[PDB]
């Protein structure tokens, strides 16, 4: 029985190199494989290194494994650091009575470039009328850093009710997405001219409108 | 090589039992060893159940292994439901090098009544299509637990490439709220006579469909 410890949170900027140390306390490091897996928030783990130094397909040759037997120790080393690298590290390796795991390093990357959100509104459909609902929903997207504020117009007036918007979350291009929804009646959605959604990212607002469609 | 298919998410009462299943698509179940992990949302890894049914030291009996070769699935056996024991679960076994992991199962231990999404899918904004875009929506809303899969299609063939999903968040309900977008050109739009929705939560599958017009 020994346990691996990993740091508990290393930084480093785009470019550059960064080493993840597994240090095992008891035994030694070279009695059995480590493994290494890269885990994204609100993602599954995918291994990035077996068997000390083996690299699955699809993996980038930016990730090396090594073994340091002197200080009873495995390395993950990410050289030519990208922002997709941001996410947990977990070392692992067997006891015969286990398959045991570091307590994980978290990776931050340092100075990743703003991106202002992709806007898009989207007015209540006609099934959705017809089943006496209006919903509206403000698709935002491709933003960094990860907060936005929302606000909504009925005409030019400020709507204080029945509005959502969800925690971002990163997607699989690393920067945020969210929505935010207003719940309205058909008659309310009818009685205005229009709706917008007005987006503000690190000062700067984005605005979209909609308005009712005749045929 | 293999998959491992495990169902997306699982929930049960404190003290109450809950088996979480693992199919083997292609060989058989017992050719080689099942190992199963779980990870609580922000821990590391551990390993509950190694070798089919064996539990390292500390993990407690509540926890229970088992091959069925009639089905070629395992499974595992949560009795006396604990708060703690809310996390992800991995099934994991091997042809040979080839080491197979199942998607995961997300196990919520019920904090407040199961609470079915409401579904809402829209067509592409006019004012995006004059940008060269066609982006569908599906907003999902008001639902717990707060573990749902999407899954796409273009009239009936399974979509894959963007599709992006949110982590779903806690909104002023209590209940969790996130939203599905698929990014289309607009003439793979026309190209097809309709897309769909499948939003799986909780032994359900709910579907929406849209289609091109103009209005
Ligand atoms: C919490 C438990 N845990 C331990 C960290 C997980 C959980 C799920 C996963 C998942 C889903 C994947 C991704 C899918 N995938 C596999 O099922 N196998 C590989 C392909 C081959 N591979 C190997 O490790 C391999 C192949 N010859 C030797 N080793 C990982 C893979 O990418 C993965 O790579 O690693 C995982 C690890």
């Amino acid at each position: 029985n020994f346990m691996l410890n990993q740091p508990h949170s290393v930084s480093e900027s785009p470019g550059k190199t960064v080493t993840i140390s597994c240090t095992r306390s008891s035994g030694n490091i070279d009695s059995n494989y480590v493994q290494w897996y890269q885990q994204r928030p609100g993602s599954a783990p995918i291994t990035v290194i077996y068997e000390d130094n083996q690299r699955p397909s699809g993996v980038p040759d930016r990730f090396a494994g090594s073994i340091d037997r002197s200080s009873n120790s495995a390395s993950l080393t990410i050289s030519g650091l990208k922002t997709e690298d941001e996410a947990d590290y977990y070392c692992q390796s067997y006891d015969a009575r286990n398959v045991v795991f570091g307590g994980g390093t978290r990776l931050t990357v340092l100075g990743q470039p703003k991106a202002a959100p992709s806007v898009t509104l989207f007015p209540p459909s006609s099934e959705e009328l017809q089943a006496n609902k209006a919903t509206l929903v403000c698709l935002i997207s491709d933003f960094y850093p990860g907060a936005v504020t929302v606000a909504w117009k009925a005409d030019s007036s400020p709507v204080k009710a029945g509005v959502e918007t969800t925690t971002p979350s990163k997607q699989s291009n690393n920067k945020y997405a969210a929505s935010s929804y207003l719940s309205l009646t058909p008659e309310q959605w009818k009685s205005h001219k229009s709706y917008s959604c007005q987006v503000t990212h690190e000062g700067s607002t984005v605005e979209k409108t909609v308005a009712p469609t005749e045929c």
